[PDB]
């Protein structure tokens, strides 16, 4: 009679459906999927140090709006900006808007130093109706409105040198008058002018008298510059009216930092990989969840699925 | 004697070269091209909406350029700019030209609405030799060239609400008089300048008097600006001098048009994929024709032929 | 008894390991790198064309600082730029520096025409003590510093036709003087102004007087502009005041031209792939070594090491 011995293989009623070189449908006996598709819907706070916006865009945070004198100094991995965000203060612009955000963003704080700058002759400390504090006129933190004093406004010819080992960031702004009259009114003089220089680089702005639309009440403006001084570099500030004067520097490092727009809400959790959506998992190569990511993410596909064979061809009996 | 009993496979008399991971000449039984490497020679009219530019650049169209009034409220998909074209009217330039011939090829349509504007105190609609229509004196249509009135120019200080659902896109000018007295004579006064804003932007321009090279007989200039409007905003023109006034507003859309420039002629035919070059059949995933392509075109690669086995390794008898 | 065959293969007793697909880790018994991850440490002089810098910037090359006068009229196919280079002429910047810095080394000529430009009225060929040559007062070499005759600046207004088959690259600047007295001392007027035109393109500057911090002595500053003139096109130069004035136009070519930043020293060697940190071999496929790179290069990779099998598994006995 003898025997028989058969040689085989397992195979299980549950199988699942891949895609390979010669077809787009073949079952095994299991699969694992790379793409991660899902989030939880939060920003865990940990383990990166995340700045949550809530009324300010991080530019409004720089400049010191009203609302944001909470963030005085604050450092983060990833600043978190609202949707809801909005400016109480004086109306401003920024040319090049999205590159100075972008650059404090990367820097990743808002260190702030104060210098003793020599405003000889004028009128200090300037505030507006437009941007209160506590219902008392006020205006931005960090920079200092100069007007005439006793109807005069003599040259400003300022000089700040930066003996440290860092770099500083000045911002500083140029006050566009409604009317010829408002700019006599402030500035004791028909026009002004401004020039900021280093050694290697030079600004020089003109203001603009006329009407915009009224925001928050006022048809003036306000438009706001940067200039970055390397040590050894010497800041001068040379102008005879409506420049709106730094109060000292922000300091400015290379690092990890960004900014992230997402109305996500915060949660107490540990998550290496956070997207405008939510934290995802990032156990995966790959993610469809959003292009936008920071941190130790996997890859941004338009597959919305992508099932790996862990097993042999699937033949059921 | 029992029999004998042989396996075997096919082969060709006509076999083709391919190149493989070990061996870039081995002989197959047929394989198939992957390269698209020829056109038409036409871009197929079907099945995306072509706009043939002729002689008008898509900016000349949107000015209002005398050759180009055919152009009126026109859509497309896709615009075709020819490399005969050239203007016939007021020498201009646009900063950014590039930016905003993009924006505008993007948007994909020249539908523009009138809006009555409160030009008080000056006159409208100004015309020149270099502009005709029909040789009478004429400017851009869509431009209003303001004047003195009786040797006077009040202060233009006018405003346009956006009370649409939908963006408005504003184009308008600024003239560079050739001389001092040419400025007088159009102004009434010794220099203009122009803020145009809105809550959320301004930008103002300064008229430069002097000569530039003679160009349809003119050595004076217009330059073009833009700006674009929100729902619930403002447009606010403040000006005493040298405005080159809009008529009114450009809807401004998003989808899939875009512009290229081509000298190939327009067929009746269908194809999905359209190159400078014309048309490209579509099948295979790669072509070697043009990098600029629009609809669904095979990828631009650098071989002329990619040739993938479509059967066995030939072995001739 | 018979016989025993056996069939084998060989092995080595100092295998290699390598990675696959299914084992980070497996022994083989020869491989070869295909990461190029060392440098001869010097930039060879051939195949192609190196020019260093020495001392000299690109730009004060095409300027014509002191130190740069060797370079007249020289061509490239990479220029190299030491970090020790330093100006030793008037302080300047220019606007978009990084842009005028590309376009000239893409170029790959510092070929240089000078032109009979008639500056009629003024005094011509200023010089300055920032600025020596063998201790006199000199100036840039392809620059024209234009200032008052006998206390009259006359209006400019020259013209300079392109009458050849070539563009023609024109350098030209203002000067900021520092006070509104040197600007009379040296223009005999409060202020000036430049347009420089051609048929299709115009800039207009405004010097700006003011206090700059002081470099080699000197707290006023030139802003240097450039202008491209095509065939058939014409240049336009009108101006009051302030303009450090072209000499001749600057040969613009296209071709395999570059710059590269490198304190490597050149070399009397061939090899055809350079990067900062020395010339390199380009037998690999990849390289660690610099993502800069010029020539026939291997492509840079994040990868110090990837050895590539050229044998069997190694299965020694
Ligand atoms: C189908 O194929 C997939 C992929 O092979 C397979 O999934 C894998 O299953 C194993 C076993 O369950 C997982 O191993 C676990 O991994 C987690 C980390 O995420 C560990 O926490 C687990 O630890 C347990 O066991 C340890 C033993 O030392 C203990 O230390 C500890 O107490 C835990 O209880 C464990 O190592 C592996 O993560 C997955 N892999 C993937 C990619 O999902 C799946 O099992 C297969 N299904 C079938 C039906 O065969
Ligand atoms: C070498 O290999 C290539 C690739 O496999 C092979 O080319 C293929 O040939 C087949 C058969 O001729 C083609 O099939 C045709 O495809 C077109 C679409 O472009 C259809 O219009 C054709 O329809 C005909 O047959 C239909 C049957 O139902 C009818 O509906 C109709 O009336 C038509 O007469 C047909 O399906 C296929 O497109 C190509 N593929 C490629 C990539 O070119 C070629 O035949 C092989 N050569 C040899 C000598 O073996
Ligand atoms: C492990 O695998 C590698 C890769 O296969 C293998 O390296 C190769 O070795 C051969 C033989 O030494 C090399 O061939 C030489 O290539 C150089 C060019 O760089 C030539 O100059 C050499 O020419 C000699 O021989 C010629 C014969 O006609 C003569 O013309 C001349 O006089 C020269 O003496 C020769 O062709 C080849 O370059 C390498 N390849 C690589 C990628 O390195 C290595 O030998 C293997 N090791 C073992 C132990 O098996
Ligand atoms: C130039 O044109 C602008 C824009 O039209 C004019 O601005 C407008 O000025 C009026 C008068 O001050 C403003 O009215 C105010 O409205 C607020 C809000 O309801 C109200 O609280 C005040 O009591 C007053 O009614 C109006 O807001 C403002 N509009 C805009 C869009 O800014 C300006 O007056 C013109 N200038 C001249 C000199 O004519
Ligand atoms: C750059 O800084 C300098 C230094 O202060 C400024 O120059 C100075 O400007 C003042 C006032 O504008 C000048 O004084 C005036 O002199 C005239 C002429 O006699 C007189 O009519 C006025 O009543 C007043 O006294 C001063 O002379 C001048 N100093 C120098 C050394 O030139 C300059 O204004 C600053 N630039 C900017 C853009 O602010
Ligand atoms: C400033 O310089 C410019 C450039 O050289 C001068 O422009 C030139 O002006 C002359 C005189 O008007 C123009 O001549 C005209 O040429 C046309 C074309 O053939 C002809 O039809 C007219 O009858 C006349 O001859 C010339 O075209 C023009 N050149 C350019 C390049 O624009 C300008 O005159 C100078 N201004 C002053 C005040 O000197
Ligand atoms: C921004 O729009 C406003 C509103 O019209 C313009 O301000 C107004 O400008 C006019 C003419 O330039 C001023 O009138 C002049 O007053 C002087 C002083 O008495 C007189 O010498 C002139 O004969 C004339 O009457 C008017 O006062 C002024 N209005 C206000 C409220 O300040 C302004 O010009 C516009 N800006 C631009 C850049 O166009
Ligand atoms: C406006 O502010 C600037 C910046 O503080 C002043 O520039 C400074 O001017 C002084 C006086 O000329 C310069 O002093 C010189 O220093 C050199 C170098 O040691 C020395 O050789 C000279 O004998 C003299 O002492 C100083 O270098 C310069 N500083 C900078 C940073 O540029 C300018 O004087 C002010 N203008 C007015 C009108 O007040
Ligand atoms: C653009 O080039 C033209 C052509 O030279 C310049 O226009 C000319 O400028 C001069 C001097 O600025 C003017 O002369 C002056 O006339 C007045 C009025 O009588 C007088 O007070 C002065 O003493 C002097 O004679 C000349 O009239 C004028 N020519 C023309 C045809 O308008 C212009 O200045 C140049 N632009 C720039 C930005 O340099
Ligand atoms: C994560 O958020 C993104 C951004 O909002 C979502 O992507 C958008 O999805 C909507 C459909 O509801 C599309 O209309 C938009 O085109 C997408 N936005 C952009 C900017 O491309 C996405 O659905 C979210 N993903 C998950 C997993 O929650
Ligand atoms: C399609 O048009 C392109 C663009 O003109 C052609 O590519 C050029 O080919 C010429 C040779 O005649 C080269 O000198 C140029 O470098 C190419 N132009 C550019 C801009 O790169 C191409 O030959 C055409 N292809 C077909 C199939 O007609
Ligand atoms: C070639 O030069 C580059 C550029 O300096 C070297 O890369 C730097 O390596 C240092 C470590 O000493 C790092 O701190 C820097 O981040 C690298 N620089 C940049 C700009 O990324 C590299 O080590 C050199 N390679 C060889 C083979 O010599
Ligand atoms: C098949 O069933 C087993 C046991 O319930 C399960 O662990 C496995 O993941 C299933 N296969 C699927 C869901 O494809
Ligand atoms: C943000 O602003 C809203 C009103 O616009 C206010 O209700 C809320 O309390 C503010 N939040 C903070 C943190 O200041
Ligand atoms: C301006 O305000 C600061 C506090 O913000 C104060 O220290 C300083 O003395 C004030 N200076 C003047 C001149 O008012
Ligand atoms: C070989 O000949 C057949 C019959 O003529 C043809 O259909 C096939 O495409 C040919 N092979 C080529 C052109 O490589
Ligand atoms: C375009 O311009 C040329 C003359 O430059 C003319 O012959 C042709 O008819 C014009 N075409 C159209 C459509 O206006
Ligand atoms: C300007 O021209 C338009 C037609 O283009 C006309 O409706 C309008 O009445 C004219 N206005 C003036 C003031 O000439
Ligand atoms: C093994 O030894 C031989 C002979 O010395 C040598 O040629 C070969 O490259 C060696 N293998 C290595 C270094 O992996
Ligand atoms: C470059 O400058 C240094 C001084 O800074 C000098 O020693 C050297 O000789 C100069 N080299 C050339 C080639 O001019
Ligand atoms: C200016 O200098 C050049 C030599 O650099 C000389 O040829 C020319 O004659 C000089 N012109 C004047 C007006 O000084």
């Amino acid at each position: 009679p003898g025997a028989t011995l058969c040689l085989g293989h397992h195979a299980v009623p549950n199988g699942t459906i891949v895609k390979t070189i010669t077809n787009d449908q073949i079952e095994v006996t299991n699969a694992t999927e790379l793409v991660q598709s899902s989030s939880t819907g939060g920003i865990c706070d940990s383990p990166h140090q995340i700045l949550d916006g809530e009324n300010c865009t991080l530019i409004d945070a720089l400049l010191g709006d009203p609302q944001c004198d909470g963030f005085q100094n604050k450092k983060w991995d990833l600043f978190v900006e609202r949707s809801k965000a909005y400016s109480n203060c004086y109306p401003y612009d920024v040319p090049d808007y999205a590159s100075l955000r972008s650059l404090v963003a990367s820097s990743g704080t808002l260190e702030f130093n104060n210098e003793s700058f020599n405003w000889a002759g004028v009128t200090q400390n300037g505030t507006s109706s437009a941007c209160k504090r506590r219902s008392n006129k006020s205006f931005f933190s960090r920079l200092n409105w100069l007007t005439h004093l006793k109807y005069k406004y003599p040259a400003l010819n300022v000089t700040m040198p930066n003996n440290e080992k860092f770099d500083k960031l000045y911002i500083w702004g140029v006050h566009h008058p409604v009317t010829d009259s408002e700019q006599i009114s402030l500035y004791a003089q028909a026009s002004g002018r401004i020039t900021v220089s280093t050694k290697r680089s030079q600004q020089t702005v003109i203001p603009n008298i006329g009407f915009r639309p009224r925001v928050r009440d006022i048809s003036s403006r306000i438009s706001i510059y940067w200039t970055i001084v390397k040590p050894g570099d010497i800041l001068l500030i040379n102008s005879t009216g409506n420049l709106i004067a730094p109060r000292g520097y922000f300091k400015i490092r290379s690092g990890k930092s960004s900014i992230m727009r997402s109305d996500a809400p915060i949660g107490k959790c540990n998550s290496e990989c956070i997207t405008p959506n939510g934290s995802i998992p990032n156990d995966k190569p790959f993610q469809n969840v959003n292009r936008i990511t920071y941190g130790a993410c996997p890859r941004y596909v338009k597959q919305n699925t992508l099932k790996l064979a862990t097993g042999m061809r699937n033949v059921p009996e």
